[PDB]
């Protein structure tokens, strides 16, 4: 990895729930790609 | 563009949100920054 990531921003669903997530704001669509950094 | 958050677990009122999952190896409370491509 390198503590960066590319992900596709997507709508939760019930799965997700107890599961790892950033939240998006406003901005940001659902299907945007976004690159993810620890810090 | 460009944002900072903290890795947060997911919850019931989340459902329907916007969201990125979060791969193994950063943890909840982690600091990551976002940025769209």
């Amino acid at each position: 990895p390198g503590k960066k990531f590319v992900a596709r921003v997507v709508e939760a669903r019930a799965e997700d729930v107890g599961k790892r997530v950033v939240i998006i704001p406003k901005g940001i669509k659902v299907g945007d790609v976004v690159e993810v950094k620890k810090v």
